[PDB]
């Protein structure tokens, strides 16, 4: 991989809706590093502040980034977080948003152990398309894409298509 230009991709969207499932499967598959953004904020306890309503750490996301950037600048990362809005924006050369069935995202949820509340902040984010709206206006059209999230032969058409994206990104940025 060492002298190889290797792209990034974002992997983003509501809780539960397959970021994590999809991310580790993509990077054994592409030899690409994966970046739980969730794991490494828990990992180097980069928070600041406590979230009353939703209880849960507030994400410091200036440290976020300036503990990924040097990473990202050198390429071939994937990054699974639910949001997107406070990435650089160079950071990454495609954006996926997952995305699943109401109905089947509430039961992924509910096995979670989410009680009433949380359970239904997140199925209004994800029927109010919140975090895929983040994403368009975040990053330019034509690099951000939907996929659907809803079945396990979506899992692997979903992760046929971006090792298909990767190889032909690779070969075009390797002339
Ligand atoms: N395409 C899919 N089809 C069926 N089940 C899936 C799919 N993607 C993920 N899952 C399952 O849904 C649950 C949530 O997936 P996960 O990858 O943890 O979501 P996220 O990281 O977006 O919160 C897991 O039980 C996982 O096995
Ligand atoms: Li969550
Ligand atoms: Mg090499
Ligand atoms: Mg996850």
């Amino acid at each position: 991989p060492e002298f190889m230009l290797l792209p990034n991709i974002l992997l983003t969207g509501t809780p539960g809706v397959g970021k994590t499932t999809l991310g580790k499967e993509l990077a054994s598959k592409s030899g690409l590093k994966y970046i739980n953004v969730g794991d490494l904020a828990r990992e180097e306890q980069l928070y600041d502040g406590y979230d009353e309503e939703y209880d849960c750490p507030i994400l410091d996301e200036d440290r976020v980034v300036d503990e990924l950037d040097n990473q990202m600048r050198e390429g071939g990362v994937i990054v699974d977080y639910h949001g997107c809005d406070f990435f650089p924006e160079r950071w990454f050369h495609i954006v996926f948003v997952l995305r699943t069935d109401t109905n089947v995202l509430y039961e992924r949820l509910e096995t979670r152990g989410y009680n009433e509340k949380k359970l239904t902040d997140n199925i209004q984010c994800e029927i109010f398309q919140v975090l895929y709206e983040e994403a368009t206006a975040s990053y330019k059209e034509e690099i951000v894409h939907q996929l659907p999230s809803n079945k396990p032969e979506e899992l692997e058409n979903n992760v046929d298509q971006i090792l298909k994206w990767i190889e032909q990104w690779i070969k075009d940025h390797n002339s």
